[PDB]
Protein backbone atom coordinates (compact mmCIF):
# COMPACT_ATOMS: atom_id res chain seq x y z
CA UNK A 1 0.00 0.00 0.00
CA UNK A 2 2.71 2.55 0.78
CA UNK A 3 6.26 2.38 -0.54
CA UNK A 4 8.11 -0.52 -2.17
CA UNK A 5 11.71 -0.87 -1.08
CA UNK A 6 14.66 -3.26 -1.28
CA UNK A 7 17.28 -3.53 1.51
CA UNK A 8 20.64 -5.38 1.14
CA UNK A 9 24.29 -5.52 2.47
CA UNK A 10 26.71 -6.28 -0.42
CA UNK A 11 30.50 -6.85 -0.42
CA UNK A 12 32.83 -5.13 -2.88
CA UNK A 13 32.58 -8.18 -5.16
CA UNK A 14 28.67 -8.03 -5.11
CA UNK A 15 28.35 -10.93 -2.66
CA UNK A 16 25.34 -11.32 -0.41
CA UNK A 17 25.67 -14.85 1.12
CA UNK A 18 27.85 -17.93 1.48
CA UNK A 19 26.45 -21.43 2.59
CA UNK A 20 23.17 -20.04 3.80
CA UNK A 21 24.76 -17.23 5.80
CA UNK A 22 26.35 -13.78 5.42
CA UNK A 23 29.90 -13.76 3.86
CA UNK A 24 31.36 -11.60 6.70
CA UNK A 25 31.35 -11.91 10.50
CA UNK A 26 28.24 -10.49 12.22
CA UNK A 27 28.10 -6.64 12.22
CA UNK A 28 25.70 -5.66 15.04
CA UNK A 29 24.97 -2.06 14.11
CA UNK A 30 24.45 -3.05 10.52
CA UNK A 31 21.85 -5.52 11.92
CA UNK A 32 20.32 -2.86 14.07
CA UNK A 33 19.99 -0.56 11.06
CA UNK A 34 18.28 -3.45 9.10
CA UNK A 35 15.85 -3.84 11.96
CA UNK A 36 15.20 -0.10 12.44
CA UNK A 37 14.56 0.50 8.68
CA UNK A 38 12.19 -2.42 8.07
CA UNK A 39 10.38 -2.03 11.37
CA UNK A 40 9.57 1.72 11.48
CA UNK A 41 6.17 2.52 10.12
CA UNK A 42 5.55 5.98 8.80
CA UNK A 43 1.80 5.83 9.78
CA UNK A 44 -0.11 5.16 13.08
CA UNK A 45 -1.56 1.79 13.67
CA UNK A 46 0.17 0.37 10.53
CA UNK A 47 3.02 -2.15 10.15
CA UNK A 48 5.60 -2.85 7.45
CA UNK A 49 5.47 -6.07 5.36
CA UNK A 50 8.75 -8.03 4.78
CA UNK A 51 8.99 -10.19 1.67
CA UNK A 52 11.77 -12.83 1.40
CA UNK A 53 12.61 -16.01 -0.57
CA UNK A 54 12.69 -19.35 1.26
CA UNK A 55 16.45 -19.62 1.65
CA UNK A 56 16.54 -16.09 3.23
CA UNK A 57 13.88 -17.04 5.81
CA UNK A 58 15.86 -20.15 6.85
CA UNK A 59 19.09 -18.05 7.27
CA UNK A 60 17.55 -15.89 10.10
CA UNK A 61 18.29 -17.42 13.52
CA UNK A 62 15.22 -19.38 14.68
CA UNK A 63 15.04 -17.31 17.82
CA UNK A 64 14.48 -14.22 15.60
CA UNK A 65 11.69 -15.93 13.51
CA UNK A 66 9.34 -14.29 12.64
CA UNK A 67 11.05 -10.83 12.51
CA UNK A 68 9.24 -9.01 15.31
CA UNK A 69 6.79 -6.23 14.65
CA UNK A 70 6.65 -6.84 10.89
CA UNK A 71 4.30 -8.91 8.70
CA UNK A 72 6.47 -11.80 7.41
CA UNK A 73 5.75 -13.18 3.90
CA UNK A 74 7.82 -15.98 2.42
CA UNK A 75 7.94 -16.63 -1.37
CA UNK A 76 8.09 -20.18 -2.64
CA UNK A 77 6.50 -22.23 -5.34
CA UNK A 78 7.37 -25.58 -3.57
CA UNK A 79 5.95 -24.98 -0.02
CA UNK A 80 2.23 -25.79 0.67
CA UNK A 81 1.98 -23.68 3.73
CA UNK A 82 4.06 -20.82 5.23
CA UNK A 83 7.04 -22.33 7.18
CA UNK A 84 6.71 -22.47 10.98
CA UNK A 85 6.63 -18.87 12.35
CA UNK A 86 5.86 -17.09 8.99
CA UNK A 87 2.56 -15.30 8.41
CA UNK A 88 2.02 -15.64 4.67
CA UNK A 89 3.24 -17.69 1.75
CA UNK A 90 2.99 -16.40 -1.93
CA UNK A 91 4.05 -18.24 -5.05
CA UNK A 92 5.25 -15.05 -6.81
CA UNK A 93 6.19 -11.40 -6.28
CA UNK A 94 2.97 -10.26 -8.09
CA UNK A 95 0.78 -12.29 -5.80
CA UNK A 96 2.49 -10.95 -2.66
CA UNK A 97 1.71 -7.40 -3.86
CA UNK A 98 -1.78 -8.37 -5.08
CA UNK A 99 -2.41 -9.58 -1.47
CA UNK A 100 -1.59 -6.17 -0.12
CA UNK A 101 -4.68 -4.72 -1.75
CA UNK A 102 -6.80 -7.48 -0.15
CA UNK A 103 -9.09 -5.92 2.44
CA UNK A 104 -7.41 -8.18 5.00
CA UNK A 105 -3.97 -6.47 4.85
CA UNK A 106 -5.13 -3.42 2.85
CA UNK A 107 -5.48 -1.19 5.92
CA UNK A 108 -2.78 -2.84 8.08
CA UNK A 109 0.31 -2.24 5.87
CA UNK A 110 2.36 0.87 5.35
CA UNK A 111 5.68 0.06 3.57
CA UNK A 112 6.77 -3.04 1.80
CA UNK A 113 10.39 -4.19 2.18
CA UNK A 114 12.09 -6.87 -0.05
CA UNK A 115 14.83 -8.38 2.19
CA UNK A 116 16.11 -10.88 -0.30
CA UNK A 117 17.14 -13.59 -2.31
CA UNK A 118 18.99 -12.39 -5.48
CA UNK A 119 16.03 -13.94 -7.33
CA UNK A 120 13.60 -11.70 -5.40
CA UNK A 121 15.78 -8.55 -5.80
CA UNK A 122 16.25 -9.18 -9.59
CA UNK A 123 12.47 -9.20 -10.08
CA UNK A 124 11.56 -6.29 -7.72
CA UNK A 125 14.25 -4.40 -9.56
CA UNK A 126 12.64 -4.73 -12.97
CA UNK A 127 9.14 -4.13 -11.55
CA UNK A 128 7.48 -1.04 -13.07
CA UNK A 129 7.23 2.03 -10.97
CA UNK A 130 8.61 3.81 -7.98
CA UNK A 131 11.23 1.86 -6.02
CA UNK A 132 14.07 2.68 -3.62
CA UNK A 133 17.11 0.52 -2.95
CA UNK A 134 18.77 0.84 0.53
CA UNK A 135 22.30 -0.57 -0.04
CA UNK A 136 24.87 -1.06 2.69
CA UNK A 137 28.25 -1.15 0.84
CA UNK A 138 30.66 -3.51 2.77
CA UNK A 139 34.02 -2.20 1.54
CA UNK A 140 36.04 -5.42 0.98
CA UNK A 141 35.99 -8.69 -0.82
CA UNK A 142 34.33 -11.66 0.73
CA UNK A 143 34.17 -15.18 -0.83
CA UNK A 144 30.43 -15.52 -1.73
CA UNK A 145 28.15 -18.00 -3.58
CA UNK A 146 25.21 -15.66 -4.06
CA UNK A 147 25.42 -12.15 -5.56
CA UNK A 148 23.29 -9.08 -5.86
CA UNK A 149 22.25 -8.08 -9.41
CA UNK A 150 23.97 -5.21 -11.19
CA UNK A 151 22.39 -1.77 -10.51
CA UNK A 152 21.58 0.07 -13.75
CA UNK A 153 22.75 3.73 -13.15
CA UNK A 154 20.86 4.81 -16.20
CA UNK A 155 17.67 3.95 -14.21
CA UNK A 156 18.69 4.31 -10.54
CA UNK A 157 19.99 7.57 -9.08
CA UNK A 158 22.21 7.60 -5.92
CA UNK A 159 20.65 10.14 -3.49
CA UNK A 160 23.07 12.70 -2.03
CA UNK A 161 21.45 12.18 1.38
CA UNK A 162 18.44 10.61 3.09
CA UNK A 163 16.76 11.43 6.44
CA UNK A 164 17.69 8.98 9.22
CA UNK A 165 20.52 7.33 7.22
CA UNK A 166 24.13 8.07 8.09
CA UNK A 167 26.30 9.55 5.35
CA UNK A 168 29.64 8.64 6.92
CA UNK A 169 31.78 5.51 6.68
CA UNK A 170 31.15 3.10 9.53
CA UNK A 171 33.53 0.57 10.95
CA UNK A 172 33.04 -2.63 12.87
CA UNK A 173 35.25 -5.64 13.55
CA UNK A 174 37.53 -3.57 11.38
CA UNK A 175 35.29 -3.85 8.37
CA UNK A 176 34.38 -0.50 6.76
CA UNK A 177 30.96 -0.06 5.23
CA UNK A 178 28.72 2.85 4.14
CA UNK A 179 24.90 3.18 3.64
CA UNK A 180 23.47 4.28 0.24
CA UNK A 181 19.97 5.08 -1.14
CA UNK A 182 18.98 4.81 -4.78
CA UNK A 183 15.71 5.85 -6.36
CA UNK A 184 13.90 4.86 -9.52
CA UNK A 185 10.54 5.94 -11.06
CA UNK A 186 9.63 4.58 -14.53
N1 LIG B 1 23.65 -9.62 2.71
C1 LIG B 1 22.35 -9.54 2.49
O1 LIG B 1 21.76 -8.50 2.40
C2 LIG B 1 21.44 -10.71 2.28
C3 LIG B 1 22.04 -11.92 2.36
N2 LIG B 1 21.24 -13.06 2.16
C4 LIG B 1 21.95 -14.42 2.20
O2 LIG B 1 21.92 -14.77 0.73
C5 LIG B 1 21.45 -16.15 0.63
C6 LIG B 1 19.94 -16.29 0.38
O3 LIG B 1 19.93 -16.55 -0.98
P1 LIG B 1 19.12 -16.79 -2.31
O4 LIG B 1 19.57 -18.02 -2.84
O5 LIG B 1 19.32 -15.73 -3.25
O6 LIG B 1 17.66 -17.15 -1.81
P2 LIG B 1 16.14 -16.72 -1.79
O7 LIG B 1 16.05 -16.41 -0.36
O8 LIG B 1 15.85 -15.84 -2.86
O9 LIG B 1 15.53 -18.27 -1.95
C7 LIG B 1 15.23 -18.65 -3.36
C8 LIG B 1 14.02 -19.59 -3.12
O10 LIG B 1 13.05 -18.86 -2.81
C9 LIG B 1 11.91 -18.87 -3.65
N3 LIG B 1 11.79 -17.74 -4.52
C10 LIG B 1 12.78 -16.85 -4.78
N4 LIG B 1 12.41 -15.92 -5.62
C11 LIG B 1 11.03 -16.25 -5.88
C12 LIG B 1 9.87 -15.67 -6.74
N5 LIG B 1 10.00 -14.57 -7.49
N6 LIG B 1 8.70 -16.32 -6.75
C13 LIG B 1 8.58 -17.40 -6.00
N7 LIG B 1 9.52 -18.00 -5.27
C14 LIG B 1 10.75 -17.35 -5.23
C15 LIG B 1 12.11 -20.24 -4.41
O11 LIG B 1 11.71 -21.18 -3.53
P3 LIG B 1 11.09 -22.70 -4.05
O12 LIG B 1 12.34 -23.38 -4.44
O13 LIG B 1 10.51 -23.15 -2.75
O14 LIG B 1 10.14 -22.32 -5.10
C16 LIG B 1 13.65 -20.22 -4.57
O15 LIG B 1 14.27 -21.60 -4.49
C17 LIG B 1 21.87 -16.77 2.03
O16 LIG B 1 23.26 -17.08 1.78
C18 LIG B 1 21.42 -15.62 2.95
O17 LIG B 1 22.06 -15.67 4.18
C19 LIG B 1 19.86 -13.00 1.90
C20 LIG B 1 19.26 -11.82 1.83
C21 LIG B 1 19.94 -10.51 1.99
C1 LIG C 1 20.13 -12.73 6.10
N1 LIG C 1 19.28 -11.62 6.60
C2 LIG C 1 19.25 -10.53 5.56
C3 LIG C 1 20.11 -9.35 5.92
C4 LIG C 1 21.08 -9.35 6.82
O1 LIG C 1 21.65 -8.28 6.91
C5 LIG C 1 21.11 -7.47 6.09
N2 LIG C 1 21.44 -6.18 5.97
C6 LIG C 1 20.81 -5.48 5.06
N3 LIG C 1 21.29 -4.21 5.01
N4 LIG C 1 19.89 -6.03 4.36
C7 LIG C 1 19.51 -7.25 4.50
N5 LIG C 1 18.54 -7.62 3.68
C8 LIG C 1 20.09 -7.99 5.40
C9 LIG C 1 18.82 -11.40 7.86
C10 LIG C 1 19.16 -12.24 8.86
C11 LIG C 1 18.80 -12.12 10.14
C12 LIG C 1 18.03 -11.08 10.58
C13 LIG C 1 17.68 -10.90 11.88
O2 LIG C 1 18.00 -11.71 12.76
N6 LIG C 1 17.01 -9.79 12.26
C14 LIG C 1 16.56 -9.23 13.52
C15 LIG C 1 17.46 -8.10 14.15
C16 LIG C 1 18.71 -8.55 14.81
C17 LIG C 1 19.67 -7.50 15.29
O3 LIG C 1 19.51 -7.04 16.41
O4 LIG C 1 20.54 -7.27 14.50
C18 LIG C 1 15.39 -8.29 13.20
O5 LIG C 1 14.60 -7.97 14.07
O6 LIG C 1 15.49 -7.91 12.06
C19 LIG C 1 17.68 -10.22 9.57
C20 LIG C 1 18.05 -10.37 8.27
Amino acid sequence: VGSLNCIVAVSQNMGIGKNGDLPWPPLRNEGRYFQRMTTTSSVEGKQNLVIMGKKTWFSIPEKNRPLKGRINLVLSRELKEPPQGAHFLSRSLDDALKLTEQPELANKVDMVWIVGGSSVYKEAMNHPGHLKLFVTRIMQDFESDTFFPEIDLEKYKLLPEYPGVLSDVQEEKGIKYKFEVYEKND
